[PDB]
């Protein structure tokens, strides 16, 4: 239920009330993922969704306030709109669910309640609707529109977990899916959501075979479990200031990036790699003066997904090459695509790891040629004369390669071996030879740049790659076989 202390800080006239309610919230014992996701939801609403101000609705009120180059309106989060929102949510669940069937082993859910408050959210959704749809992630899209995208479903399940009472239900994520952690020590996992456009429904089943498999997916069982300020993370992380494919809303971008400092203070984002970044880019985009750098934020990412996370994480290190290759630091960005290889290189590629595949075959065929193509066009009156770059270049095919290694579908085809041909090409002959493909000579220690090669495909390539003059047809064979 809605308390003093929480309805006291109502209305929100501003994105420093909203901040206000999160800051409070954060501070008790057990925060109210609900109330808050509404807000988000009802906040963004208005600033993203549909921006023009109603002419027939007599409760609802914009706030004026001056903008930095006239005047900008914010929708008043009214008590009486939240709390009749919350109320609906609330009412809809408690009536749906009956605990006096399910019994409470001291304070532990079964899988059986679990199952039901999924069947729940899951059976009030619309029928047909985009899924890959923007703002479909708040509990004021489930109560306004009945529709949640992927991982909004597990959000909803472990917001509706909360307000029957069930303390030992969390959000378990990965880097592309959602599911929740349950039980005592909180070892017990279900699958809440789908996944894909139309990979089928494994709901209500252990997320053991997809950690088994060692799919990206599921990020071989080093995943986050949430608590309940790393819900609001992820929440918060989930705000989405667009407004078309081009424009954002300057409000919801200020609000994530005040709501994500917040969170920093407090060592909430501490377990959370993507936030770091998430804070990085919004950092990037409007520095906030006496903060860290974007580039301290990204490899404090980088450092939290190393600590907690033994660096089985891709887009920390994914979040840094785009700062590098925004600023143009062919070096830096390939150094950074390099360390993102050396990560999938110990995974499997499966099915439903199609998300990262198109990351990498994007930068690997669009993205690292036309940075080569405009280094060329800067020779013509530096990269490119960088034996570095050459020895990065080669690391990141060789995660690749080494990633295909045990995946049951292949990664590398004839579209890839094209895109090698002409990378390897934008390096002089004597560029190329200064990096040394070397094994190793003795293991340990007692008491041009040098490569090691990890796959099979690069080590069967060495002399090719380092000849003089490229063997096209010999280099193609090799990567795509
Ligand atoms: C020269 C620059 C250039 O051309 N390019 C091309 C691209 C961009 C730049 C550099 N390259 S790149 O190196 O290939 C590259 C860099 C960075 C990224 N990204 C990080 C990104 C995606 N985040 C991943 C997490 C999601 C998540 C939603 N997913 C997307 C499909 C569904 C999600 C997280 C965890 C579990 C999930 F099930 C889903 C959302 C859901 C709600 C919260 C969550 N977001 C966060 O946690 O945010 C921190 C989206 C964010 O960020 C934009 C893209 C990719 C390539």
């Amino acid at each position: 239920g809605l308390k003093a202390a929480q309805k006291t800080l109502f209305p929100l006239r501003s994105i420093d009330d909203v901040v206000r309610l999160f800051a409070a919230e954060l501070g008790r014992e057990e925060p109210d993922l609900v109330l808050l996701s509404l807000v988000l939801g009802f906040v963004e609403h208005f600033l993203a969704v549909n921006r023009v101000i109603p002419t027939n609705v007599p409760e609802l009120t914009f706030q004026p306030s001056p903008a930095p180059d006239g005047l900008t309106y914010f929708p008043v989060a009214d008590l009486s709109i939240i709390a009749a929102l919350y109320a609906r949510f609330t009412a809809q669940i408690r009536g749906a669910v009956d605990l006096s069937l399910y019994p409470r082993e001291g304070g532990v859910s079964s899988r059986e309640l679990v199952k039901k408050v999924s069947d729940v959210i899951w059976n009030s959704l619309s029928r047909s609707y985009f899924k890959d749809r923007a703002h479909i992630q708040s509990l004021f899209s489930f109560i306004t529109g009945t529709k949640l995208d992927s991982s909004g479903v597990a959000f909803a399940v472990v917001g509706a977990c909360q307000a029957l009472g069930l303390r030992d239900v969390h959000l378990a994520l990965s880097e592309d899916h959602a599911w929740v952690v349950f039980g005592p020590n909180g070892e017990q996992t279900a699958e809440v959501t789908w996944h894909g456009k139309g990979n089928e429904d494994r709901r209500g089943q252990t997320v053991n075979a997809g950690v088994a498999e060692r799919s990206w997916l599921y990020l071989k069982g080093s995943y986050m479990r949430c608590d309940r300020k790393m819900e609001v993370a992820f929440m918060v992380c989930a705000i989405n200031p667009s407004i078309d494919l081009h424009t954002d809303s300057l409000e919801l971008l200020q609000l994530q990036q005040k709501l994500l400092w917040l969170l920093y203070d407090l060592g909430h984002l501490e377990r959370y790699p993507m936030a770091l970044g998430n804070l990085a880019d919004l950092e990037e985009l409007e520095p906030t003066p006496g903060r860290p750098d974007p580039l301290t934020l990204y490899h404090k990412g980088i450092a939290s997904a190393k600590t907690y996370y033994r660096d089985e994480h891709i887009y920390p290190y994914m979040y840094l090459a785009g700062y590098h290759c925004r600023n143009r630091n062919v070096r830096e960005a390939l150094q950074a695509w390099a360390d993102t290889a050396t990560v999938i290189q110990d995974y499997n590629y499966c099915r439903e790891d199609e998300e990262i595949y198109k990351e990498f075959f994007e930068v690997a065929n669009d993205v690292i040629p036309n940075l080569l193509k405009e280094a060329a066009s800067l020779l013509e009156a530096s990269a490119l004369q960088d034996p570095e770059c050459f020895a990065h270049l080669l690391r990141f095919y060789d995660g690749i390669c080494k990633w295909e290694e045990g995946s049951p579908t292949p990664v590398l085809h004839v579209g890839w071996a094209t895109f090698l041909v002409q990378s390897l090409g934008r390096f002089e002959g004597q560029v190329r030879q200064k990096v040394r493909i070397v094994s190793g000579t003795v293991a340990g220690t007692a008491r041009g740049p040098v490569l090691t090669f990890q796959s099979e495909k690069m080590k069967g390539m060495k002399e090719l790659l380092v000849a003089t003059k490229i063997n096209s047809s010999a280099i193609k064979l090799q990567l795509t076989a």
